[PDB]
């Protein structure tokens, strides 16, 4: 019995500029 | 039995531009 | 019994140029 | 009976420009 | 029963430029 | 007056997720 | 007046969230 | 008034997340 | 007049999160 | 006025976080 | 006399701006 | 007299501002 | 006589500001 | 007379700035 | 007669700041 919690809750982002892999989740 | 959780919840992004993978579920 | 949860609740996006693979879900 | 916990609450970013892998979670 | 938990709470970032693994949580 | 209220007392095994906006300008 | 609750009494093995905006300006 | 309360009682082997703007310029 | 009150009672054995701005300017 | 309780009375095992902002100016 | 040129400009998202790329007087 | 020129100016994004890219007078 | 020339200018990203990229007088 | 030149400057990011990469007079 | 120059500057990132990369007269 394995539970897995990847969550983002309540995050703000101003802006965002030839980035990668910005507030993601990745399993 | 195995449970994986990828949540967003009420993220705020102003502004995306030239990027990739910017607030995703990858599994 | 396997479950797979990818969610996207109240998430919001200002504006997105040029980008890729944004707030998405993938399997 | 393991469980992960990855969690990102009220984190606020101001600007990115030209990063990777900021503010997600790598399982 | 393991349980680790990898929590980001409240964290402010002003300005990311150029860098790599910021404010991310790796397993 | 606003009264919002997310109640629980069953056995949950899977995602309840809540999404509210009130007297918002959302972008 | 605003009031937000969210109440858990049963028995919990999964994700529950909630994410409110009353009255705000959000990008 | 304001009045915003996380209550809980019972077992919980998961996650609980609330998030709340109220009359902020979040970006 | 703002009152946040997390009250938890029962056994946790797992994240509870809490994040709140009231009349915030948030980037 | 401003009130900001944590009270917690049971048996934790695991993780209780909360963040609050009022009145800031947060980057 | 006063001349306002304006030419060539690319915009490419405004929300809820003002007075953005016009010749106000 | 006054000359105001404006040319070729690329604006990816604005959200919320004022007097962007104009000619003010 | 004043002259002001704005040219070739690139701005990423604008949020809440006043009075960028312009010609103010 | 008042000369002013601006160009070929790069902006990243700017926010909640004020009279950034304008020409005021 | 005064002539002000601005070329080739390159801005990271501008928060909450005043009168950056500008000619202020």
């Amino acid at each position: 019995r394995l539970a897995n919690f990847l969550v983002h809750s309540g995050n703000n982002f101003g802006a965002i500029l030839s980035s990668t892999n910005v507030g993601s989740n990745t399993y």
